């Protein structure tokens, strides 16, 4: 077996899974870890986006309730280290100690944020757990096939603690831990006792490229096998090699710019709402993207299936208010800073060198100021920023609720002071099940979003990787690489 070397835009701080939620964090955690439910992309003869969701490390389960979802583990699972999977490991994953209690915000800040409204598991024998919330969850099973759910050792785990395990992880997945140098490579070697497809690559590299431009010569050398996070305008270089191609896809994320609420410039939504009202999105589309990217109306995805709004207008576009708002506002023409780690994000700085464009012509100067990886400046520095949200749920509540929501971060650390409307409205969506109620609180928080403007949604990025033919992978419709029954040589 060959050795696969990646290209990568960047590298998770840590190993730990639920840490490792990043645009960089999945393709790595995808190959030490499993969950519990795993998403078939592949079914029915799908281009890596099928919805179909499979059984992993539960090879069956059954929703008992309105807040409970007993599941019966596949057996004989062995974690890297030879020790058995439980029932134990399941519940511990799970566990107020470990994950959603009030002393785990040091292990895993974002735990209970992102994290359901969970009641202890229950280990019923060695190879059953019932998972549960403490009022009713119709989206228990979403979240277990989510990046939030990957399965960790109890004792390994608690011996090392969470922040030596993200430096050390052990997992069930197909490739296990080799090394870690922070800000330049992770390396991963054969799982050949997986107890799924096994690993067809002997080790995988995951190098750091933070310069596109360095990642593409590198292809071309070829020091790499598949490089990631590339633009439309590298596709016609890339594929005028015989041996080289682009491999893209649109995946279940949005790019955005957000706003530091706590700066007195973005208390008020006035200056937040002029500044999105004057991003004129189909250029954008156009120019950086060659139509390959996409325009949400609103907080609004496909993937929400039920909950998704196909009859919902497209986000609005309007100069002259936009103008207008500057001039109503308190704003002074004072630069403001617009904080990018590089082109961590694909078109991350030709996107914004277009809009400090489009805001210069509503009368606002706005700066870019580049930050290093692990760099990012204290949260008072900062005034505008680049980000992103992976869509990992079969739901509208992923992502709103966990990032906008009443106990997110963007409405806690970034300082939103969300109308109790909205925040009223996310407790019922949590709560309720599938449903006209449900529906039109969802379309009412989207109303909201929009006319608050916390984060202003850019759009859904046609993901680019490129990579030599004779390794035969294909992308998934999602910010992570999966190569079970998706990866070959020659
Ligand atoms: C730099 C990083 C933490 O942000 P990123 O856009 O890579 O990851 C987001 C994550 O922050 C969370 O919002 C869920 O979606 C991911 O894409």
């Amino acid at each position: 077996r060959r050795a696969l070397r990646l290209g990568v835009n960047g590298l998770p701080n840590s190993l730990e899974p639920v840490n490792a939620i990043s645009n960089v964090g999945p393709r790595i955690v995808n190959q030490i870890f499993d969950t519990l439910i795993a998403r078939d992309f592949f079914a029915k003869g799908a281009p890596g986006n099928a919805i179909d969701l499979v059984p992993a490390l539960a090879e069956s389960w059954e929703r008992i309730d309105e807040k409970s979802v007993r599941f019966k583990l596949r057996q004989k699972v062995m974690f890297h280290d030879g020790v058995e999977l439980t029932a134990d490991d399941v519940a511990y994953t799970f566990s107020s100690e470990r994950l959603w209690g009030p002393e785990a915000i040091k292990k895993i800040p974002l735990g209970k944020s992102y994290s359901l409204d969970f009641d202890e598991p229950v280990v019923e024998d060695k190879y059953t757990v019932t998972l549960r919330t403490k009022t009713p969850s119709y989206l228990i099973e979403t979240f277990v096939a989510s990046w939030m759910s990957r399965i960790v050792p109890k004792e390994y785990y608690k011996k090392l603690g969470a922040v030596d395990f993200g430096n050390k992880p052990v997992g069930t997945g197909p490739y296990k831990f080799v090394e870690f140098v922070a800000g330049d490579r992770v390396v991963l070697e054969a799982n050949d006792a997986y107890w799924g497809p096994k690993p067809t690559a002997s080790k995988i590299t995951y190098q750091i490229v933070a310069e596109p431009a360095t990642r593409v010569a590198g292809l071309i050398s070829g020091e790499y096998d598949i490089i990631t996070t590339l633009t439309p305008d590298d596709i016609q270089l890339i594929n005028s090699y015989p041996d080289l191609e682009t491999r893209g896809t649109l995946i279940e994320n949005f790019h955005m710019f957000t706003f530091n609420m706590n700066q007195e410039v973005f208390k008020d939504k006035k200056l937040r709402r002029a500044l999105a009202l004057a991003v004129n999105r189909p250029i954008m589309v156009e120019a950086l993207w060659k139509k390959q990217a996409s325009i949400p109306a609103g907080f609004n995805f496909p993937n929400y299936g039920e909950t998704f709004d196909p009859k919902r207008k497209a986000m609005e576009y309007n100069v002259e208010e936009a103008k207008r708002l500057v001039k109503e506002s308190g704003y002074d023409g004072t630069p403001i800073t617009y904080h990018t780690m590089g082109n961590y994000y694909a078109n991350a700085m030709p996107a914004l060198m277009m809009m400090i464009e489009m805001w210069k012509q509503i009368g606002v100067n706005v700066v870019m100021k580049t930050y290093a990886p692990g760099s990012f400046p204290p949260d008072n520095q900062t005034w505008m920023r680049n980000w992103s949200n992976g869509q990992w749920m079969t739901d509208a509540y992923a992502t709103i609720v966990p990032e906008f929501g009443p106990n997110g971060q963007v409405q806690k650390r970034w300082g939103w002071k969300a109308p109790a409307e909205f925040n009223e409205l996310c407790q019922k969506v949590t709560v309720l099940p599938n449903g006209k109620e449900r529906f039109d609180a969802y379309n009412r928080m989207r109303d909201i979003f929009e006319e608050e403007a916390p984060a202003v949604i850019l759009y859904q990025p046609y993901d680019v990787y490129a990579a030599r033919k004779d390794v035969h992978w294909k992308p998934v419709s999602f910010e992570m690489m999966e190569f079970r029954n998706n990866l070959s040589f020659g």
